[PDB]
DNA sequence: AGCGTGGGCGT
DNA sequence: TACGCCCACGC
């Protein structure tokens, strides 16, 4: 089911999509292709660079349906919304 | 809370 | 392959 395997001796993880294996390899090579223009920190993934930049800009696109409180990431809002339960 | 970052996936 | 979502986990 998951043909693409990690060729690293220490690792044993396997994947179903080659591009996921290609991504995974960066853990071992330590490559971080995506750099924040603001603080020069490097990141392994472009999507994580995007949410990181919001720490600098204060951009918060995700608002709680119940109280309107805003968050930088969707999963932050998700974690928050549940507090309005009983 | 604030956020790094891998997992799985659709496109 | 890249891009960028949700999703989850970790501190
Ligand atoms: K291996
Ligand atoms: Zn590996
Ligand atoms: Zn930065
Ligand atoms: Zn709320």
């Amino acid at each position: 089911e998951r043909p693409y395997a990690c060729p690293v001796e220490s690792c044993d993880r396997r994947f179903s999509r080659s591009d996921e294996l290609t991504r995974h390899i960066r853990i071992h090579t330590g490559q971080k292709p995506f750099q924040c223009r603001i603080c020069m920190r490097n990141f392994s993934r472009s999507d994580h660079l995007t949410t990181h930049i919001r720490t600098h800009t204060g951009e918060k696109p995700f608002a709680c349906d119940i109280c309107g409180r805003k968050f930088a990431r969707s999963d932050e809002r998700k974690r928050h919304t549940k507090i309005h339960l009983r």
